[PDB]
């Protein structure tokens, strides 16, 4: 099973990179988005606590979530 | 669409990671207790008692830890 775990971690790192590039290109404002989403999930609260600077937490937040200020963050 | 595409791929990665770590008998709660002081993602994952697979995945990606055999 260990090859599968390692493979999935590799795919996660690739997705995080792709997500960072795509949201940056769309001018996502993480702090305004996360202020709106923080009460909605544990991931969003954690992402706001890191000021939006932790892309894996930003990604988990968006995947978990009509929020104002989230244009370009999807 | 590029952001939405990445989000779709993320959901597939989370499913596979859950299946793979379960097949590898990952002991999430003990692993996260060992890692919780190491990163914001790990402290958040422990706060959800390991039940939040996206937070578990972010923790493992960000992090000699006891109990983490099969989680990485």
């Amino acid at each position: 099973a260990q090859p599968a775990v390692k493979h999935a971690l590799g795919q996660f790192n690739q997705v995080v990179t792709m997500f960072e590039k795509a949201t940056a290109a769309a001018s996502c404002n993480w702090i305004t988005c996360l202020e709106s989403l923080a009460a909605s999930s544990a991931a969003c609260a954690a992402a706001l606590g890191e000021l939006g600077l932790d892309i894996p937490l930003d990604l988990a937040c968006i995947a978990s979530a009509s929020a104002q200020g989230c244009e370009g963050c999807f």
